[PDB]
């Protein structure tokens, strides 16, 4: 194996009875993907009148009351029953009257199995002057499709005298005024205006296996969603049904809603928010992909494409499927969030990484009070929060909360930092706050973290054990040394005399940079 020697001479023949045709909802007259046919293995070079005996044992028929429509395709997409003469081209071998398809469907028509008891012959049938057409019934009350079967008729017929036959068929007396529709193809439901005119000249490119849709015209018709056939297909052909998967939930079986091809984002927010029982604004939409199956690019309002177009992107036989999920604010505003990376210095003087999502129009209290959303601020401690700007493990500023958040640098050796204020940092008058900073080095090879410090002139000995339980140090931290440093200059001050004031300051020759108190140490 696996692949057989003489498999190559063989194609596939699907044959598809007239009951197939029943309670189909669609155009044309069976779903492809639904139809059960009954397959046959036929050799490619044999003939038609081999098959049609083969056929008529396997499947319990005279030969003289079975005749064979080939489903045949048009230009248009659709596809139909068309004439085949089991008789002049029978002579002819398969793969020749099947045009090289493979498969190749047929309708089978049989006699009316009643009729067929009786030994009733398949009426006669004129290639050049009959017809054969199919007949549906639309029934606008219950929204659906009701198969009449079909009819040989002269194609010089006027179509008022196939009313009798169609009311017959769909179960109405004789009085009963119809409306016919030609189904051309999807999307082309085609009223008859005059019944008055023979088949031949009422429809255009008339032929075989064409369809008439016939309804009752009665007033009782305007109360349904869908009062014409022609309705009713235009709406089929936009009908779409889609999964709406939770993005936050995987393996989220979803739901599915049946929308339109036409519809807009707030359209189909709209529906998926009624059966969710939440605002559409609560709800964020994914914008998708077909095969790698995953929510892509957040889809968002201001959107105005339509649920066709997002659906572009997917196989006609594919199932169709968009994610979303389910917001705690208006969407509007989840939008104007601003993704905002920084540190987070708790009260055990630590560092997190924290990404935080203001406001893009907010300011820097804004951001504070997101990040007083996330974190334990340490009891009986003050519970007030500054931001830090951070170069090279200095501080470098601090910023006002009026300050817009739009303000600040986008570069990357800027580090924010958030904190609560000490208690004792937050009355102020003979006192002052200044930068801390750790080092090895000549002044710039700086490291660890920085922080803001508590100098009026007094004992610098207290100062440094404060620092001492502050760090949390055990006692390397003899051998620290610690200095002041200005612009272009650090001079330094031992552990044993020093008491000092404001030499930190800008000596009167530019306001900034700032000098710092630098902590002298190993790694």
């Amino acid at each position: 194996g696996p692949l057989g020697s003489e498999a190559h001479l063989y194609m596939q023949v699907q044959i598809v009875a007239e009951d197939q045709f029943c309670g189909h909802q669609g155009n044309d007259m069976y779903d492809e993907e639904k139809v059960k046919y009954t397959v046959f293995k036929v050799l490619k070079n044999s003939s038609l009148a081999e098959f049609v005996q083969s056929l008529s044992q396997t499947m319990g028929f005279p030969q003289d009351q079975i005749r064979l429509w080939p489903m045949q395709a048009r230009s248009n997409g659709t596809k139909r029953p068309a004439m085949l003469d089991n008789e002049a081209d029978g002579n002819k071998t398969m793969i020749e009257l099947s045009d090289n398809e493979n498969p190749w469907t047929i309708f089978l028509e049989t006699v009316d199995p009643e009729l067929a008891a009786s030994g009733a012959t398949l009426p006669k049938f004129d290639k050049d002057h009959d017809v054969m057409l199919f007949l549906k019934m639309y029934d606008p009350k219950t929204r659906s499709l009701n198969y009449c079967g079909h009819i040989y008729t002269p194609i010089s017929c006027k179509i008022r005298d196939l009313l009798p036959v169609m009311c017959d068929r769909a179960g109405f007396i004789q009085d009963t005024s119809l409306i016919l529709y030609e189904e051309v193809k999807p999307n082309l439901t085609e009223r008859i205006q005059d019944y008055d005119v023979s088949l031949d000249k009422a429809l255009d490119e008339l032929m075989d296996g064409d369809i008439i849709v016939f309804q009752k015209d009665d007033p009782e018709n305007d109360n349904s969603e869908l009062p014409t056939a022609k309705e009713y297909f235009r709406d089929l052909y936009h009908r779409v049904d889609v999964i709406f998967c939770d993005k936050t939930i995987p393996n989220d079986p979803g739901f599915v809603v049946t929308l339109s091809n036409r519809m807009n984002y707030f359209q189909v927010a709209k529906t998926v928010a009624q059966r969710l029982n939440t605002d559409p604004m609560l709800l964020q939409f994914f914008k998708s992909q077909g095969y790698r199956d995953g929510p892509g690019n957040p889809l968002r309002h201001n959107y105005e494409g339509t649920l066709r177009d997002l659906l572009q992107f997917f196989k006609p036989r594919q199932p169709k499927k968009l994610y979303y999920q389910q917001l705690k604010m208006k969407i509007t505003d989840f939008e104007n969030r601003r993704s905002f990376k920084c540190i987070w210095l708790n009260s055990q003087f630590r560092e997190e990484e924290i990404t935080l999502y203001p406001d893009k129009h907010g300011c820097v209290r804004d951001l504070l009070e997101e990040c007083k959303k996330a974190v334990e601020l340490g009891e009986k401690a003050s519970g007030k929060l500054r931001l830090l700007e951070i170069v090279s493990y200095k501080i470098i500023g601090v910023h006002q909360e009026d300050e817009l958040l739009e303000c600040l640098s986008p570069a990357t050796s800027r580090t924010f930092r958030i904190e609560e204020i000490p208690l004792d940092q937050v009355d102020i008058d003979n006192e002052m706050l200044v930068t801390v900073a750790h080092f090895h080095k000549e002044v710039f090879g700086t490291f660890g973290i920085p922080f803001l410090l508590r100098i009026q002139g007094e004992h610098f000995r207290e100062v440094m054990k404060r620092i001492q339980s502050l760090l949390d140090i055990q006692e390397e931290f003899e051998k620290f040394k610690f200095a002041i440093v200005m612009m272009g200059r650090h001079q330094y001050i031992n552990e044993d005399e020093y008491e000092n004031l404001k030499d930190f300051e800008p000596q009167p020759g530019m306001s900034h940079p700032r000098p710092w108190l630098g902590l002298d140490h190993f790694n």
